[PDB]
């Protein structure tokens, strides 16, 4: 029966390994995937990692070029936990350049979309049939989050953005049921552009930690309410900036504006919200996707103020990292919904031109009320043996 | 129980992405298996690719001379849905160089066919198991559809030809009901010549659209009531032509005979032929299997004065494509049957000199009564990565 | 429930391929396994291929030497059909370097024998645990059939010989039920010696056709009645010789001694002893094991002047056979056994000295109450392309 | 429902062949992985092999440096018996550099290890989802059994060492039901020094026999009740000495110090310590990890001056060998538990310098009440074909 926000976040003391695939490494001798866009999204039975596929292998020619976004040879693809994402054991969830995936308890819905850049669509598959499909309303590149969508009580709400990356684009936040659209509603609040959104539930809520490509360097939020089927959006008042490129840490930030520093990119982050129980994700670089931390920043949602007050090191800032966000296991037994994140290890194209190709590994933790000690988690691979 | 075509075809407003399996490319650095004739085919609870492998690896030496048809090596395997052809995860239905296979909704039916060009035989399994045996009635290449048959409440029609291939042939119509023989007939209506035949159903009535090779560029049609176990052929009316090789297009097209230009040859085919909502693929190309594009062209079937009121290309005019089909899940959620269909991009031999082998990929698409952007779907490998 | 003998044999009027694996030629350019004394035995929902893995794949290092029959490192595998035997899809029954292996209705057991030759043991495996072992009573090479026991409401005989092979051996015959040994007892009837017996039932009886290795060229049958748990032994009267080497057909032949001419030699083979409708395999040379064919010699067990009145061939005399053993899918829908037969073709060593290894691949028949066209079935591997 | 110790151990009279994967051997061509520290536990329904991969493939470049226990490339992985532990088939339990796993009758428990030297922590899963968490308590390589541990009416004891490894550390002995803390307690007893705990249980009684790595060249021996959630230690009598380095057997033993003569130092073991009815394994050599024999010594625990009454030699001198330790099928059919076990056979570095990787192969025995014959059960691969 479809699943029901109902539990709250566990506290968060700190994080421990949850999941990690060494794909690169293996990849070296092994048939792997060339992806990127990772995630992991959990089924009522199973939890699975998942990622676009480029079509070919990593020692395989057609690797050469991997450093592109979208083409006819992309695809969703989801494999067993920790396992490198091989040509014998993927899955494939659907065609296309961009990505969504979520179960609602009863069975799981997944949304890729493909398309030219101007003549694109979407299309909703549901019971691993194709439901729903949607054509570009702004004609530029129709995207969604790269990330596990949420559902309450059968209704599993998505973010799409339809426009321009360097400026104004169209937002909508569509709410499927049974892969069918019950309802779509612009964006609102006060963000000024939103992509790749970072999305969890619990008590009949949901919240996504995006990314303004255009202008902010602290990251916007859309909160969701899947039973009134509305939402609103602010951003991270805190001066901890969690974009990159990204300036440095203010002692005081926006709440309802961009921070100004680097205009027209970043890269996609999460965050988990819950008043002092609150915890931050980024690249510890301001300048590179390198190196990963955690920071627990007591209410940065709305204190303009707030600095660390506890951290950990997930990624060494000499060790390459890339995009991350959100996920839990909301069918684990228990009293509360621990949170858990994963961040993409991109190898390759363009920090590493020695070779022709990009791909990435994994790796996954979730929270725990211990304090436990901390490793670092480098993709391990070494590029000079693909040389 | 017993599947039954209780419902009609969906509004066909455009085609959205299915499938996809880049199995060259992903062949070139994998352990994929040479194929050709592929199709896709659905069970109650999944839907997969289906192809006769030439019992060896692309890269594997023994692919040299796989441009042959008929072998003792060859074999019908179906695989999961958007995966390349593997050596580890294919399942082989049946020995055979010529095959169709189909659901019942209590289980399935697959028919291989092997032999000396005069004394081949077919045997039907059925659940897996071997059931019923069909020896030479013409004594020259007993062949079948190279697409998946359709049943209705239990009995299963195929179109079987053996006889020549430039001139007058001996086709019948077999009956089936749980692998076993109910009934079987010769070809009736105006059809000249019938050649592997693609096959639908809707309100209890089945539609083949087949390949004269001997004398026509429009398409033969056999309609079969399942029930009543009868039968009746046609060929379309409409001017534009469809076979390949074709003469261009004329202003008027034949009912009931054979439109003149190209003898002796042809390519496997479909159409959807359902009033107003009626489409037709072919190759863009009049000379080579080169490109294919979807167009609708109203009342086809019967209105021999009809040309295009709308379209859609699948792959480029600059791209290889080769035979294709139609398949529906006839188990999917919901009131009308969505129209899918497949094109094989044969790669290598004859087209492609220089290398020794002949393979294909697949691409699928099924109708949206959306009006989406179209992209198109090359195969994508590098034939030059493979010298 | 326990499977219960109680059909009788189908008219066979011919052979129809039912399954190939192509190992060789597919062997060529993937992971599969050295394997040798293949043989197919079915479940009551999926039939498989079986063999003894020699622990390495075929263009491994590893592979030169393989000509030897018993080491440590040998394995019975199992697999899907017409699938080749590959590292990481097949299953291991368990460790030696002898075997059989049958369904019981309820479950399978499984008999593998290691050791050195002098001190060698059987484990009887049944529900994938070990359940009862059995030491060398002769302390010499103790065997087993090669191929699938039969089993009668829940009691399954395998006959074993200890000793010499060149010379007088001893032949238990033993009963088991549930894995454990009900009750053994020593050979009997005038067949001299036994090796390697091809079992089948039906109607409540069952019907071994072995090997005398060290003085008949005609074939020693031990007739069981799983029951009475009784059986006796006789030779096939019929002067169709059937083993190899063997000399020329003879007008008259033994029913209870040994017809001499090659000494201390032979194959594995089978036959189908059912009256008129009595059909025998054997290699076509009478020198090597080189082609196959099957024979139609109405009561050969009996009639000592008996000759063919029908035929079939399987493998030319241009190709390489080796072993031949019969099953039967006793859980087939209908109201009689078809009749099924494999055939080992081994490539590399003695006969294909440029290789420093020994394989083989499958083929697989069953018979047809139809009049098929015949095709023969080489392993179709060029042993050029592994030099 | 719960498993429940209630059975006793059967008589072993001798050992036969259970399981072996000749990984080594496969893997010099095929994709299998890097492992060391293997075990192998039972499932309700199947039973697998268990090992801490490298995270790299053998021929795989970044083999090189497998020689290092502990990185953030290494993880618990299981595979059906076999099996060579390949990337294809391999599933992982927890990312971590030591390990245990056993099941409970309900569902499974698996602890892996990660962290830096002086900052590791354990987690806890059970039914593959992450329950509990433990940091260092003496931040000196918290590490785990290296084999599986043993339920009864769902309370799994874990013995864990924090500290040093040639001189004192801290070991507690858990108690988990359901992936929680029950209760722990210190070590106690006469033991001075525990790692690496070999476990068992019949009889509603558990052991282990685990290593003293600083001090004792006779092994030391925990013995729980998992009702009452006590234990004790003590060492083993008997003077046929058991680790490795060992200095020579003497006439007499310790029951309760270390026997003196090789410092911080040993290797993985076990025994089966049940009166008359008592066997232990051990090396041959007295100063490598070679070869590997099993010794019936009666009541070894507790009579210090008792030597062999029978043997058996599972890897022949010359032959290298490793770890090793108990499991049985607790849920086998049957009156008694017969008990089984495993040898780890290292190959590469340290002792075969010319290659730059560590990697394994497996070999399993369970007991047999007959006297069966024995064989030798070498890892079998060639290392000059590495080279
Ligand atoms: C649909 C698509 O191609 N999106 C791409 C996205 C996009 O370029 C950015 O969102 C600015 O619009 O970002 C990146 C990148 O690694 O930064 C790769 C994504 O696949
Ligand atoms: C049984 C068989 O070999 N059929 C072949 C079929 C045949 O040559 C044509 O139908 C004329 O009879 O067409 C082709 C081809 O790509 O055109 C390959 C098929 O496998
Ligand atoms: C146990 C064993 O090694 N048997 C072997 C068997 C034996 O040599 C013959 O039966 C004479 O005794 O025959 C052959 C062979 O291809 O002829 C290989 C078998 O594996
Ligand atoms: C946690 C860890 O690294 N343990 C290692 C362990 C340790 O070195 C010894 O127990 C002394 O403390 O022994 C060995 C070894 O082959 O002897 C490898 C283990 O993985
Ligand atoms: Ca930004
Ligand atoms: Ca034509
Ligand atoms: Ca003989
Ligand atoms: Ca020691």
């Amino acid at each position: 029966d479809f699943n029901n926000l109902t539990k709250g976040l566990c506290t968060i003391n700190s994080w421990h390994i949850y999941g990690k695939d060494n794909a690169v490494r293996i990849g070296e001798d092994s048939d792997v995937l060339v992806t990127r866009e990772p995630y992991v999204s959990c089924d009522p039975d199973e939890c699975r990692f998942y990622a676009l596929s480029q079509g070919t292998t990593i020692r395989g020619k057609h690797s050469n070029g991997t450093i592109h976004d979208r083409s006819q040879y992309r695809a969703l693809i989801s494999w067993p936990l920790s396992s490198p994402p091989t040509v014998y054991n993927s899955r494939v969830e659907c065609i296309g350049w961009s990505s969504t995936s979520c179960h609602d308890g009863k069975t799981r819905m997944s949304i890729c979309i493909s398309g030219p850049n101007n003549n694109a669509s979407a299309v909703i598959w549901y019971n691993r049939r194709p439901v729903t499909e949607i054509n570009t309303w702004a004609r530029n590149i129709l995207r969604t989050q790269e990330s596990e969508c949420v559902c309450h009580n059968g209704v599993c709400p998505v973010v799409f953005t339809d426009g321009s990356a360097t400026g104004p684009a169209e937002t909508r936040i569509y709410y499927f049921k049974e892969g069918k659209i019950l309802k779509w509603e612009p964006l609102a609040g006060t963000a000024k552009h939103i992509e790749e959104c970072s999305c969890y539930g619990e008590r009949a809520e949901i919240t996504c930690t995006c990314r303004d490509n255009w202008q902010g360097s602290n990251r916007p939020v859309i909160r969701i309410d899947p039973v009134a089927m509305t939402h609103t959006s602010q951003y991270i008042c805190s001066p901890v900036l969690t974009d990159n490129p990204r300036p440095n840490d203010p002692t005081v930030g926006k709440c309802n504006d961009p921070y100004p520093g680097n205009n027209n990119n970043g890269v996609k982050g999460f965050s988990y919200l819950d008043g002092v129980n609150t915890w931050l994700g980024r690249t510890i670089s301001i300048a590179s996707r390198s190196g990963y931390e955690m920071l627990k920043v007591p209410n940065a949602l709305t204190d303009d103020k707030s600095k660390p007050t506890q951290g950990q090191t997930i990624v060494l800032n000499t060790d390459w990292s890339g995009y991350s966000g959100s996920f839990m296991d909301y069918w684990a037994e228990g009293e509360c919904y621990r949170a858990c994140f994963y961040v993409e290890l991109i190898r390759g194209r363009p920090k590493e031109d020695k070779v022709w190709w990009t791909s990435n590994s994994i790796v996954s933790m979730c929270s725990s009320t211990e304090f436990l000690g901390q490793w670092d988690w480098p993709d391990g691979a070494k590029i000079e043996y693909f040389l």
